[PDB]
């Protein structure tokens, strides 16, 4: 139901890629204050905010990819398989806090099930226990910020703001932290790779706390040279900021510098808004509502909102493959052998295996790839129709102008 | 530069298919064609250079991660795999400059986007369009195909469809290169092709939101999403990429043509606008609007050793980008090293490129379009470190680059 505190976050791999020496051990010093506060606090949840390094985010490159999946695993970077265990999501925070963002016209993205790089569970792992599981649930808010045009800090900002009210409005009793890892100054790419200045760094730092509000105006190009190409990937704090409470106690403001990337930490307390806000919580529940409000007096209708995805995502996710020629291959040739190494329930192999199109509507398949499995089994959209409507096809036939078949 | 004008027209897999089985002759099929035939003619005289295309992807190229405006800044598209097989249809040109100028432009105007390249259209796309333009071995012309998330809600409000054709209209006139481009929405109108309701048409409503379209579209922008569903069945709600598309549009509009065919499931509609224009002086102006957008990457270029990661970059270096990106499939990087030539010979990769991946050569891949993360990936696999690459980088030694702390 509200924000307790929230930290920004280097998320150099160098975390990753070698710890998991005096040179890190007063770094973890940096690292003490955050790791203690993530115990005597208990969080339900971590609106987590990072950039994907091109791993799971390349071809296809967003702006704000919300994470809405139930688990998320490590990314293969080419290096392996980072050895930790799957985190646990919030979907049904996620499909709350969409509904919000979308109702202030917001643009999204929403994955599931795509791996997480060294810009998540890198400095993610240093900050909390991964023994056999992870101690929360996570809610990851992925950022396209490699590819230019990106948003503007003072849209980054907004949508932290947004996010501030969002949360608040989640009517379930819960305390959520946010994690915004970015930074700090440096840059990784050309001839001009080694740029760091701390005393942009320490300005930034100050600024982002006590005077957050003049930071919105900061082009692409003020943090360019300011603090290195990708460097810049601090908008990213803005948006945490932008969440968490106008006043913050900073119980934390650590910095130091070892090898290619600025390391530092700034870990804040929530207080409260410095108002009461211009849109209450009634009034704000209710209007991320309004346009599904009453869809469910729309009859033989199975809308496909966030929370019909999460359910059908491994049986989506499996008749998805029907695309590739070889899967829609071992599909017709052998199916049992193909579920047998699946991770579908039982249901699910009996849904696809019983051929039961209405059940899988029901179930949370959404009708296009019911449209590819019809086709792999040559066979017809309209089939497809008419035994949704317990109808025979001629039957059905009978309901259209014309009496038409394809695929 | 010049808007043309902007068609609408449904993107049912069942014009795809007549286009494919030749059903052009049949007493069923005919009039449908004879419907397009209007659109078709328009397109053949007035020629323009782009269409700034949008459209569903239906959980092909898009499902796992599924934004909402999707821009597609790609050099060409081809036909997706939809369980059957890639249709017959040759690949068409994208315009990346005109996709990087829109991107700009909307940026500033905070709309929140998504590019992309490579992967397939759909019968969003290509049913249409493999109706409407001679396809006998090329495309007449390019496209920037915006592909709008409407299959997984929340997606944004009808107004926000509307606010973004509004703002792509300025983004488009304010181009600054001299092309025509005509503009095109598609979806719809009524059908439910889901659940019990399957088969739930209403021309009703089909031929009123037409004429709204046409003549009052502002009036369309308060409908909800549970009122076009009730409407159109719930996936003629898609619908709402007509009005984007009508947004970039002239406030009003001349309708050259409408037809309808409602065959089966999906009423089967057809627009053309010929757009009137600037009757009405532009709100902002070209120059200002331009400004606002080049703005964040403002005075960028003097700083050296720095090569930024524009579209107009991802597109350069898209097929060493995503080849490298194959590092992550583990039987791919384990060919990468015991087979390297193999390799390379089973890519479409250019005798460049190759040779920049053979030298190890760090710096010229940052220069030719590479971003880093493809080599941090790419050193990691051969079982060398991350800091070399910066020690080439700066054109110094392990060692030597190791000095500055
Ligand atoms: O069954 C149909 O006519 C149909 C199928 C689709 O997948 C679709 O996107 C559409 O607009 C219509
Ligand atoms: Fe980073
Ligand atoms: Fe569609």
């Amino acid at each position: 139901a509200k924000i307790i505190g929230g930290f920004a976050v280097s998320h150099t791999p160098t975390i990753a890629f070698a710890h998991d020496d005096p040179v890190w051990a007063p770094i973890f010093q940096g690292f003490e204050p955050v790791k203690q506060w993530l115990a005597e606090q208990k969080p339900d949840v971590t609106f987590y905010v990072y950039n994907d390094h091109m791993t799971s985010f390349f071809e296809h490159y967003s702006h704000f990819a919300l994470g809405v999946g139930e688990e998320y695993s490590p990314a293969d970077e080419g290096g392996g398989q980072r050895d930790l265990p799957p985190i646990k999501g919030d979907p049904e925070l996620a499909k709350h806090i969409a509904e919000c963002l979308v109702a202030d016209e917001f643009d999204l993205a929403y994955w599931q099930g795509m791996g997480l790089d060294h810009g998540a569970f890198s400095p993610l792992s240093v900050l909390l226990p991964h023994e056999h599981g992870w101690p929360c649930r996570i809610v990851p808010l992925q950022c396209g910020v490699l590819q230019h045009p990106i948003p503007k800090a003072r849209r980054f900002w907004n949508f932290g703001r947004s996010l501030r009210r969002a949360i608040q409005s989640y009517p379930r009793d819960i305390k959520v932290a946010i994690a915004g890892t970015g930074g700090l100054s440096h840059q990784v790419h050309g001839e001009r790779a080694g740029f760091n200045n701390t005393e942009w760094d320490m300005e930034f730092m100050e600024r982002l706390a006590n005077d957050p509000e003049s930071l919105l105006g900061a082009t692409v190009t003020d943090l360019a040279k300011k603090g290195g190409w990708e460097g810049a990937e601090v908008v990213m704090w803005l948006l945490m900021r932008g969440a968490l409470s106008p006043e913050v106690k900073t119980l934390h403001q650590s910095y130091f510098l070892p090898s290619m990337t600025a390391i530092a930490t700034m870990l804040f307390e929530d207080q409260g808004d410095a108002a009461p806000p211009a849109e209450s919580d009634e009034a704000l529940r209710a209007r991320a509502k309004r346009e599904l409000a009453g869809v469910e007096e729309i009859e033989g209708t199975y809308p496909f909102t966030i929370d019909r995805a999460v359910k059908g995502f491994r049986i989506n996710h499996f008749l998805h493959r029907l695309i590739e020629p070889d899967f829609r291959k071992r599909f017709v040739e052998d199916p049992e052998g193909l579920f047998a190494e699946s991770d579908l329930t039982e249901e699910e192999k009996s849904l696809i295996r019983n051929r039961d199109w209405i059940g899988m509507i029901h179930y949370g398949v959404i009708f296009f790839m019911l449209e590819k499995m019809a086709a792999v089994l040559g066979i017809g959209n309209i089939d497809v129709y008419a035994a949704f409507r317990g109808l025979s096809v001629p039957e059905f036939q009978k309901t259209r102008n014309a009496a038409i078949t394809y695929s």
